């Protein structure tokens, strides 16, 4: 039942003190906790980007983790904060605005509460920063031995707002998916096409804003010459496009939501 | 005890430099927790660093060593100081005004110049007192060195302070200025405190190379206006701020620190 | 014992990737302290990563595991290595030259290839050996795994080394080059060590520098504040090598210079 590791995500940036003031509040409540950032460089207000960044956090982090996350343009409104215990035994705290959707896909909710108890908040709560005074504060209380049931009333899992996620499908001559996100440090393109779908089938890849490439399917970057394009399964088990030691989206610009079709 | 070190500088987080300081600190105080405030203070910008530190004493617990350096005077006669504040925290930094606003929040009770070689990383490199004096001294304090071992007592009046303009009641409203931009979002932060905005949609007059006059609703939070619409609100630091709901105010209406802001009834 | 993990990569700090590695490491070594060096090494730039690691052994205590990857060879025959240095630290990284300059600072005493599946995060994903081999193995070492259990011993000469030339005395001067930019400030760092400029300094301490990319006549100073704001200076940087800067301004914004550009210094 111990949760001494707090994994922390927001959209407030890492460039000023704000993300650190949250950690100050958390160390004051849970002075023995380990606090590690996931990132604070989610694009402003971008709940979907935050949700995508959290997707693989449950799997990589141990059971004694509190996932503390906010992207909270609804701060100071009726949009509540929730605290969840997942099937892995981790705790998650965040706004009920879809942010935790893909982390919960990875490890479903077992018990879910609205955070309404003043005793798990940093008082007085400032309306424009529930992320510090409710989300961070509550996560730290959970790390410091507070029972999940003490944060507020139980809700059903279906009361957690979920962001829709497009799945790739078999079409009439291949697999139709889309760009989910860019691997931005490198310029690699990540799709929603899972391992099991490319199983069936060099491949033709059609990128719609329209470009057709004939690409080798490789296990890794070094299997083609430097600067050459490849298809590969990324670290997350989904089909990706890259140039070996270059930047694919600088050569073929593509944004999230663009269609990607793969055929023999 | 002071086993939590909160660390700020202007050396950036993009290369190893900020981490070499943590290596020195972990060597001296291997049981300390080190947490960054930020290393992305603009280069040489002591005032920006001072503003970023202002609310650190209130948010961090009493067992914190606030370790901060923006030190273009490194290797000169500008000394490093170590301070114990009214909250019981310790602060270490260049006596160049960097700690000024943190000390406004929680005044100095005890002040020393850091002159003892035994709290430094020897030999001290002239271009990086931040590592070899500031960071090293903070770690010795985290490891339980008495504040008196760092060097001699000085009067708190010898702590260099940065000037800070106050807002005031003027003919028919409140006149202040822009203190900083909430840069992740483009929100505008003023020096107008909650207590002055009590008597009084409001007229907001921004004076820069051109004047921008807006009629804005006073809201508790962003979602009280439509997406893209402007609002006046009290920020998380208790001061009047301007923003657009889920958009960037300064991208629409450019404003920089030092610009005048008046708020008056419609 | 090695309870402190110092972590470097090229995956950036802007998304979750660097943190997923920390999650794996905390799972394996729950009592370890993890501190980033940086994740903002330029993509695939092994030499930049090697330069960022050069001064890590000296600054970090003996109980450190230096965990580093810049690994465009991930999923190939380029193995991960684990090394014990003369300071008693452990280092884990791709055998692609990344650890070269850290090993210059504190040489390898024992070296192994990381091949044992029991020090990896299974199943190992081919495009991220940095998570599933480098980070996982560093965590196992921090948790107390013996260095010899990671895989077979190799000779130090089997560690790939990136070439680095220090400057030399030529007819009447020092011929060096730009190694890296102090990018937060725009200061220029050369390969000219302390002992070479020492030999050439006279009373008044003024030098000529020729940049091939400009001739400047510059004062040799201890620190920035010795000349007026905006004025140029030569100085020995924090790492013991000659540098160029403007006091409280950006030298490379005025005089653009990139790594490998010649810098000649004469009386
Ligand atoms: C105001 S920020 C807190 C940090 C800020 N620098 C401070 O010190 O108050 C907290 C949340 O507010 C939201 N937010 C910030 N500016 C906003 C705006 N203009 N419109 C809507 N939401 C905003 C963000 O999504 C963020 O998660
Ligand atoms: C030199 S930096 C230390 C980090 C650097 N990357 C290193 O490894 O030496 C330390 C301090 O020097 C100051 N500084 C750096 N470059 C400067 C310059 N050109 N003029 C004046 N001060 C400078 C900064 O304000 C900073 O707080
Ligand atoms: C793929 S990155 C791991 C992080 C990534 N965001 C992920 O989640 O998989 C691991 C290593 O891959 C290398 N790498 C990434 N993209 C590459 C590409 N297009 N070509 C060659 N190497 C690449 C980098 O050098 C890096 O050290
Ligand atoms: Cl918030
Ligand atoms: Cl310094
Ligand atoms: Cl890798």
């Amino acid at each position: 039942m111990q949760h001494n590791l707090i994994a922390f995500l927001s959209d407030v940036g890492s460039a000023d003190e704000a993300h650190a003031l949250c950690k100050g509040v958390m160390y004051g409540v849970a002075p023995a906790a380990t606090i590690v950032d996931i990132t604070h460089d989610v694009a402003p207000f971008d709940v979907r980007e935050g949700a995508l960044f959290l997707a693989d956090v449950p799997h990589s982090f141990p059971a004694h983790t509190v996932i503390c996350a906010y992207v909270y343009p609804e701060t100071g409104t009726a949009t509540h904060t929730i605290a969840v215990r997942n099937e892995k035994g981790q705790l998650l705290v965040g706004p009920n605005n879809g942010l935790l959707s893909f982390a919960l896909d990875a490890s479903p909710a077992v018990e879910c509460h609205e955070v309404l108890s003043p005793d798990v908040m940093n008082q007085p709560v400032t309306p424009t920063w529930y992320g510090k005074d409710i989300v961070a504060a509550c996560a730290a209380h959970l790390a410091a031995g507070t029972d999940l049931a003490a944060v507020g009333p139980r809700i059903d899992p279906k009361q957690i707002v979920r962001l829709p996620y497009a799945s790739a499908s078999e079409v009439e001559g291949g697999i139709r998916g889309e760009v989910v996100r860019i691997d931005r440090a490198f310029g690699n393109v990540w799709t929603n096409i899972p391992t099991h779908l490319i199983g069936s089938m060099r491949l033709e890849v059609k990128i719609e804003a329209d470009t057709v490439l004939e690409l080798p399917f490789c296990k890794t970057f070094g299997e083609v010459d430097e600067g050459q394009p490849l298809l590969y399964l990324n670290s997350r088990g989904r089909l990706a496009l890259g140039l070996n030691q270059s930047n694919f989206i600088e050569k073929w610009p593509v944004v999230p939501g663009d269609s990607i079709t793969v055929s023999p």
